[PDB]
């Protein structure tokens, strides 16, 4: 029991209020494509896993479906290959341990092109070869060095624990940068097919930064509830930064509530003479609160009320 | 020509002396490993390069040589395995459109287990496939996911000049990091060999962030002088830095000196319960440092009083 | 009734025992002087005050005697004047409304050299004429400024009761200091004879603010109980923070607990090269904190477990 | 020479362009008063003062008659009052060293009734006398104790020079409360004759301090050109802010810009239902900063573009 790491049900869904006013988001109406479920059923059917990896999989490819919604505009190979992706990242997110040192070896063997150590991680690998599909190489190169980020990054967060980040540092966002996974969405919300690299990436390359900042930040804002209010997780970014700054976790989330804010108003000042990006940046951010709010199965937020 | 862009030999000297003095930087002792340049040319003599490659490699050779010196408490296989490294990665930055779009296809065909476009690249491929000689999984994973940043940094830094860069953003510290290369560089910092990522990582690791930020912009600093004001890169990141803060690039070196100075507190404080690992970081920016000044070939600040 | 204000008897214990080991607070032996309880004696038999008067001021005195222990080591001349300028302010702070609108006069007939309208006063008045009897002339400027803004901070206090800081201010603080009395004690650390100001005053200045900071706000934390769950006072500065940042006074009794801290680690940063400087605030701090808790007539912390 | 203070001419205008359009700032229409400059004249010639101080006097007067459009609203008592003490606080700041010790004597002769040690300070001792005219009690303390921290700091200023401000942060502000005189302008915005003190104290102290802050920092903003890239001072705000925090005073600056348009929001949201008062609030703010823009002779701002 830690104070620093106390926030109180109302403290949260007042944060919760505030953030949600000073950006203006509204609740989309739900999105519905019927062909991501049985798309996504396919893909798990046809994986070489054991039949207990599918079982658990169906309990994380009803939260995975519902990121086709961050890509309303995008085509279907957009949408549905963000949505196995993230039903890769999930089952990694939570079950990473039940691989055991598989994880460890798959940047390695991955460069070797070599068999995985764990059938789970041949399906990554073989995403990560397949990324042309629906992006450029700037963004396939991004989808392959972020996975392998995300990959270590889940595998020692944890070393981290039992209070071993040092005081004075800037070490919550090195690692936040590790385990947050955005560029792969961000890549994404600028798809190749509507806006080829050749002439669009110059243009919407500069957003991508302020973008990352929003996916992890916004994350650690929606989520903190069943990380460490509900739940038993000191290792996040917000307990990351209250322990080198010395600050309690209710100021380092207002903090990074400000942070969002002001990245939200810079992709739309970097955007604003190409509305078509602009516009797949509005539609994917909206979503992916409405995602947060939705999906409580991950996140519990119909516990707050905001 | 643009006034904000110009900086005077005297303005530029004065900033050397100035950040020289701040970090209380002297230049160290020659180092000297009679084994690497005979290694290294064995190398280039064993790789399958045309004989124009291995030509301008020669001369390339003599610069890389010395970043042994950045590492002289490693073994030699972190040293050699760093010079190595050095060599491909000033081939890339000089020569990168030597071949083609081959780079662009790097990522995908290094995941895919193929053979590169090119034969310099199989080479660089094949040093991502052997850095666990030196480096733990975390590492070796950090240095394939710089080297695919590296890559694809390098073939579309240019695509900013002409005034590309809009005027507000995080965009400056976001390609910085991808052209900067620094992680592979901080990786080899604390090799495996001496401190076993099983039980240092988490000792070491909060320290990574600020020494990237000093390997990329102690670069910056030095490097100033043969890339803007010796010659016409204008698309590094005190050029971004300046065409998005409305600052001259006077002023955006004062800043960066400031903030490589902090950076340098900081890691100080971090690593001060662990001596050699600090040692090893102090042996590093000493010897960086003094690289950058004694190879005029490259940087040109002979033609510079500090 | 508002839950916003209330804080159960296990939360402030809690809370008190917090603070006491954030600080390494350890309860000082009982300090004893033989002179300081006829002293006071002989002070208010001399003014020139009504028996009702006399016999109020007898009370108070009880708890004053206990200040000349936050200066063990300064001469009796800062102990005893210290004693009586706290007598006087503990029969203001608790019996200001029984001089009538006297107070409201108190400044503009003392720089008249006027007589005050109740004789307490004149003896208010009188005190603050003799400072440089322990304190150089800034410390003698800063205890008549600082008695001239908890006359009136006294007075006005109670104004906005009933709710009427508006909800979005920095007047907490603002107020706190009016009503603090925090430099007449904060100069009294560094007295003229020990740490005359031609040479001191340039030394201990930068720590005055941080220190003041922590005499306002650990009174703040540790008379809430008195104040606002024994008793019924809502326009402290804990309250007043709470009304204007719509947190619960829990809360904002915790960041003030934080806010503490810092000082502390501010001041013991400031005067690492002046050890002697810093040992009478050490003493200071520690003899303060053991006031408030032997105090029990004045603050009741035996009612409260930490 | 320290770059750490330097700000050039172009980067300062830049500054003030920012910082004017952040508030909406537009130059007021000129103020003219035909009888505060005759009735200025008069008080200086019914002063007890040497012809050289009379005379070094009418440089001053100029730029003090120039405070009653900062209350183009109040009566002729607020403007003129503030006026004389401004012409006597400016005299003080420019030449207190010609007056010997006898500032340091100020408070205690003031408040034992003694006549002052130099005629002018027998001037200032009456207008603290007088404030009656046009300030209800609480606003006469507040003028009495803002006087004596004026006095004081401007005595002791200097002492922090040759560097001896150490490297921690609540003192700059500290400092810079006792040199602003800031209540004493702060409280003829809300003057006794139009805002009864009995019925709108309540109503407008809460926007006293962030008043305050406006006034401080807002001269500070406007005068470091004539104090710093101009003059050879280092011990204002923005110098003292730039050695504690170790940041250059460019950022202290942009800091400061910040920090006012805060203040600005607040005081907006605080004063909304009161309209009135809200008007003198931005009357005086539109008039503070067009005399500082056009007392030329002073802060020499038509040598700077903005
Ligand atoms: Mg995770
Ligand atoms: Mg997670
Ligand atoms: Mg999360
Ligand atoms: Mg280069
Ligand atoms: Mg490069
Ligand atoms: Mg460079
Ligand atoms: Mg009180
Ligand atoms: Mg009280
Ligand atoms: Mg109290
Ligand atoms: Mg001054
Ligand atoms: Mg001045
Ligand atoms: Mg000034």
């Amino acid at each position: 029991e830690d104070v620093r790491f106390m926030v109180s049900l109302s403290e949260y869904g007042a944060i919760l209020s505030r953030f949600f006013e000073k950006i203006d988001f509204h609740l989309p109406k739900p999105y519905y494509d019927s062909s991501i479920e049985p798309a996504l059923a396919k893909y798990i059917e046809e994986q070489p896993w054991s039949e207990d990896l599918k079982t658990r999989a169906a309990k994380y490819a009803k939260q995975a479906v519902g990121i086709a919604s961050w890509y309303p505009r995008a085509s279907f190979a957009v949408r549905f290959n963000c949505v196995v992706i993230t039903l890769l990242v999930i089952i990694y997110d939570e079950d990473y341990l039940t691989f055991g040192d598989a994880g460890t070896e798959f940047s390695l063997r991955l460069v070797r092109g070599l068999p995985q150590k764990a059938p789970f991680l041949d399906s990554l690998a073989q995403f990560l070869q397949n990324t042309d599909q629906y992006l450029g190489p700037y963004g396939s190169s991004m989808v392959i060095k972020t996975t392998l980020e995300f990959v270590e990054g889940t595998n020692v967060e944890n070393d981290f624990s039992e209070a071993v980040p040092p005081d004075a540092l800037r070490f919550p966002r090195y690692l936040r940068v590790k385990t947050g996974f955005a560029e792969t969405y961000a890549h994404a919300i600028f798809p190749n097919d509507t806006f080829p690299e050749h002439k669009y990436r110059k243009l919407y390359l500069p957003a991508l930064s302020p973008l990352c900042d929003i996916i992890d930040f916004t994350n650690d804002i929606l989520s903190f509830y069943k990380e460490t209010i509900r739940g038993t997780e000191r290792i996040n970014y917000i307990c990351n930064v209250a322990n080198t700054t010395g600050s309690s976790a209710l100021r380092c989330l207002q903090e990074t509530v400000d942070a969002v804010e002001s990245r939200v108003l810079e992709i739309h000042r970097i955007l604003a003479p190409y509305p078509d990006l602009l516009a797949h940046c509005n539609d994917y951010l909206a979503a992916y609160i409405g995602w947060h709010i939705r999906t409580t199965s991950r996140y519990f937020l119909d516990e707050v009320r905001f």
